[PDB]
């Protein structure tokens, strides 16, 4: 309803990463491992906000009772770079973001 004082890009990535795990049909959860700093990430409220981050396979499968952050992380899991643009005030779906597998070994 009313969101008094609510405008942070880190919060948008936290909700985007959790929504991606529930919307995607993967077998294991993919919590955000590293977050990137896209162009204009905190200067467009009504407009869309570009978001980008890398996620890695966690020890907990999907969907887990709690969020993927609550569980551990599997360094042997694969990492993917989910990037897209989504507004921070009127978050809408589906989240138009693409994930590109990133090799980090």
């Amino acid at each position: 309803g009313s969101h008094m004082q609510a405008l942070s890009y880190r919060e948008a990535v936290l909700r985007a990463v959790d929504r991606l795990n529930e919307q995607s049909s993967e077998a294991n959860l993919y919590r955000l491992l590293e977050l990137d700093q896209p162009p204009k990430a905190d200067e467009d409220p009504g407009t869309p906000k570009p978001v980008s981050f890398t996620v890695k396979e966690t020890v907990c499968p999907r969907p887990t009772r709690q969020p993927p952050e609550l569980c551990d992380f599997k360094e042997n899991g694969r990492v993917k770079q989910c990037v897209g643009t989504v507004t921070l005030d009127q978050i809408k779906d589906p989240l138009d973001i693409t994930c590109n597998e990133v090799q980090g070994v």
